[PDB]
């Protein structure tokens, strides 16, 4: 599903990730934009052999299994496809563990390169949430 800015914004408010560990919606909306373009089908092969899966491309390497990242761990104890369905709530609760792991949303090097520091409420402006 490609979803709509809005939409994905009022997505994420309902699955509780509005302002969590102090991250606004619009933080986590611009984090989608750059990661899969709001496309939870999005996936990428990174360098070292992992994958990262779904809307907010959550890494095999730590968070999720798919059967082919040697030595990897699955912290979010779901298979990696449940990242790329429809229904956004198995991304939405695995971000709540990644975001909660030392780094904040630094996690996530697009956030950091393209989000952090920038006027992300733009991402949530004009929306009914
Ligand atoms: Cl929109
Ligand atoms: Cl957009
Ligand atoms: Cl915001
Ligand atoms: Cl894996
Ligand atoms: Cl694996
Ligand atoms: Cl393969
Ligand atoms: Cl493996
Ligand atoms: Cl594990
Ligand atoms: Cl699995
Ligand atoms: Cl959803
Ligand atoms: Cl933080
Ligand atoms: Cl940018
Ligand atoms: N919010
Ligand atoms: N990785
Ligand atoms: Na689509
Ligand atoms: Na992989
Ligand atoms: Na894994
Ligand atoms: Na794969
Ligand atoms: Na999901």
């Amino acid at each position: 599903k490609v979803f709509g800015r809005c939409e994905l914004a009022a997505a994420m408010k309902r699955h509780g990730l509005d302002n969590y560990r102090g991250y606004s919606l619009g933080n986590w909306v611009c984090a989608a934009k750059f990661e899969s373009n709001f496309n939870t089908q999005a996936t990428n092969r990174n360098t070292d052999g992992s994958t990262d899966y779904g809307i907010l491309q959550i890494n095999s390497r730590w968070w999720c299994n798919d059967g082919r990242t040697p030595g990897s761990r699955n912290l979010c104890n779901i298979p990696c496809s449940a990242l790329l369905s429809s229904d956004i709530t198995a991304s939405v609760n695995c971000a709540k563990k990644i975001v909660s792991d030392g780094n904040g949303m630094n996690a996530w090097v697009a956030w950091r390169n393209r989000c952090k520091g920038t006027d992300v409420q733009a991402w949530i402006r004009g929306c009914r949430l």
